[PDB]
């Protein structure tokens, strides 16, 4: 639970604050301004039966407020300069005849109270924002390409978008610049990404300890997801994968609804959500518990590939870098392999992308591929999280490979944050030396 | 998983065939006539990230095929009268740069194998029926409103729609009469339905019987989904309520994530997809597995009230009758818990009805709210499959009812099937009764 002081588990008012600040202080780089940031609805599987609900991100970024239908606003005060504002939150009116189907919700006190905004109204006083904001002497920045809400778009801020659109002063977007703050983490925000690595770790571990041959996809997805949840994560952040022998080689396989025989591994991604932070991790392992020799082979490959990857995890290389990198490894590998005949075969990495088509990792976050519009050129700062999740895939049917490599694909997986110097391993307890894995079986 | 002759498990080539020979009996009785069915597409958590298929139900009950971006076209024969007509499959044509992301998809000539439908084409193809489909003597029967795919509609069914529009003959919409037909089940869909309602009711037990208390809603969701998964369930069929305490009172809870104290309640509504159809099930027990005496006055009111509304599904009541029924017991048991003090009370159901403010079921089938469309005015029939639910909620806040039952909330679900005489209780393996509940926990 909460902490004195505390929005969200380890975020603190001032926390969230001071994102607002930093927010407004890049607003002001860029008379009037106003930010609107739109929460999620509740969606609905059927007319009569929501899912459970999930914040928009960059909303639960900047206010740490957990309830639908809500809309935050960043206003400019009047004779001073940015990044000086003030922080509104409207809500929804309390309405029992709802409250009796979907629970208590907040009063505007109540948000005022958890969150530590400056005001809040309930949605209806939001229209008395509008004329203002209507001015051609006042800034909007708000995301009408793709709402995060259809409806608050459609009644509170459409006509408005709509209006500013024929002026000399359009509404601008905004989520590009909340990316910017969410690309780099505070310690309170690595510590939430360390709990969600340590517990989808013991997740991973107790898979593997239970692993048997043969055994279910179903049944090991049905074990992960037990031990996650049972562990306090929220959700799953992903549908995992869970591919054995030659579907390991299915780069997108979530059906998780076949046999894993004896001699064949699986391949296990899978990770969690747990005070708004995730996890992402990917092990591959024998269900019967022992690597065969081309198992071992492939696997020591991507490993040795994934260690390199993982000490390139310090300030001032790119992801992009890193690519390079796994791709000029696995071109090594695949030649010391047997795989590759000709060293020309990677000549513009052709062999190295048959072989591993997906990239070495991506940012992650509150999100599984976080701040997807942050270049991946980018050089690496402290604080910012990456993945490293080399891969090497060789199907049933690739008569181009040795008969002992067909149908095997190995993927390893974890989760960094990049430091002054070392990086830090979120997923460090996770086993994946080939020792320490058959000792777990 | 499948016998000889099988689509999907239990329902044969011939079952499907059948299916859309009744579909073009009942258009017949509404020059040429076509009907065109969607497949549901991937859907994506995020850009590069998809969701495990689900297919439409739709189109699934008509075909059985269970592929993503597909097209199912029933076609009247030249020169002979309905019901007679010819089944095609449009599907997308094989691509190995895709099939290494999301896996080996059927050709046409596998389309017609695994179905048993006349004739399958590539997607390109679907162009060379329009033609005659937008001839004013074509009549076309398609779902355009809210559509199953909104790409597949974009591209293939819009413009025909759009010009069919601004015609003398417009296109008519076909879902409520795939309703009729779903409406009344099979034998072999009965057994699936079956096979769905043991493997739930077994899931419930095992959650029972490691109940204690304390204990985490978070651990008893975790705990009946891996129980259902476990047992080869493909998915949940809905967000599950397990709801303790006075949060049982919240008609929609689904967040799932308060501790359950010693001495409350947890009220789980969970079901499960087997094999294509659903189930749709509540318990409500203590979670130190002793019913307090106000417990036990309040649940054995409720299953008493569901023993009753259970015995009046037989052909000619519907479930109109039978939530008039249950009002009137509601109120009854009002009375003789001293919750309601005045007959005159449940004047126009009204003390009832803030005691239990939903409906008493719904149709059940591939869908939890199964044919939504179908009235509930409808005399029931054999074949015809529902759920009864009452329940009875007494808010901790509710100074108008004794102390003793403030903050407990009570559901009791059954699924049943109607037949010739007395009902088929799908969930009869579920323990209800209390000594049953206390001796299990
Ligand atoms: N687990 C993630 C996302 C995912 C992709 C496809 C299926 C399931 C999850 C993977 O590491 C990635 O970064 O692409
Ligand atoms: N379990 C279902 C559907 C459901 C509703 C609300 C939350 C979760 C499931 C419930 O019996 C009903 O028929 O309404
Ligand atoms: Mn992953
Ligand atoms: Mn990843
Ligand atoms: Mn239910
Ligand atoms: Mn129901």
């Amino acid at each position: 639970l909460l902490r004195p002081g505390e929005v969200t588990p380890g975020l603190s008012q001032v926390e969230y604050a001071l994102r607002r600040h930093k927010l407004m202080s890049l607003i002001q780089k860029e008379t009037d301004q106003t930010v609107v940031v739109l929460s999620n609805p509740t969606y609905y599987m059927s007319n009569d039966i929501p899912y459970t609900f999930h914040q928009d991100n960059n909303f639960l970024y900047l206010c740490g407020f957990q309830e639908p239908d809500s809309i935050l606003v960043l206003q400019s005060l009047p004779g001073k300069q940015l990044p000086s504002h003030k922080a509104i939150l409207f809500v929804p009116r309390r309405d029992p005849s709802r409250e009796l189907w979907d629970g208590p919700r907040s009063g505007t006190d109540g948000a005022i109270a958890l969150t530590g905004v400056d005001e809040a109204y309930t949605l209806e006083e939001f229209q008395h924002l509008l004329p203002k904001m209507k001015a051609e002497t006042n800034m909007v920045w708000y995301d009408w390409m793709r709402p995060s809400h259809a409806q608050l778009h459609s009644d509170y801020m459409q006509p408005l978008t709509e209006a500013k659109a024929k002026s000399k002063n359009k509404v601008r977007g905004v989520q590009q610049l909340i990316q910017r703050l969410r690309l780099i983490k505070s310690p309170a925000e690595i510590e939430r990404m360390q709990i969600a690595g340590k517990l989808t770790s013991q997740a991973f571990i107790e898979t593997m300890f239970t692993s048997k041959a043969p055994v279910e996809e179903a049944f090991l997805y049905a074990k992960f997801e037990f031990e996650c949840r049972a562990r306090g994560a929220d959700i799953l952040a992903y549908p995992p994968v869970v591919a054995g022998g030659n579907r390991s080689n299915t780069l997108h396989y979530v059906k998780n609804n076949q046999l894993i025989k004896d001699g064949e591994m699986v391949l296990l991604d899978g990770g969690c959500e747990s005070s708004c932070y995730v996890s992402d991790i990917t092990r591959t392992w024998p269900v019967n518990g022992r690597f065969t020799a081309p198992q071992a082979e492939l696997y020591e490959a991507v490993l040795e590939i994934q260690r390199d990857c993982l000490a390139l995890c310090f300030p001032g290389t790119s992801l992009e870098n890193i690519y390079s990198m796994m791709l000029t490894l696995i071109g090594q590998k695949l030649k010391d392999l047997g795989i590759m005949k000709n060293i020309k075969e990677n000549n513009a990495f052709k062999a190295a992308r048959k072989y591993c088509p997906h990239h070495v990792g991506h940012y992650l976050g509150m999100d599984v591929h976080d701040t997807p519009d942050m270049p991946r050129s980018l050089p690496l700062q402290p604080g910012m999280v990456i993945t490293i999740e080399p891969g090497i895939y060789i199907p049933e049917d690739d008569k181009d490979a040795p008969e002992k490599f067909r149908g095997l694909g190995v993927r390893i997986e974890d989760d960094v944050v990049v430091t002054q110097d070392s990086p830090l391993i979120l997923s460090a307890d996770c086993p994946k030396e080939m020792n320490d894995i058959e000792q777990i079986c």
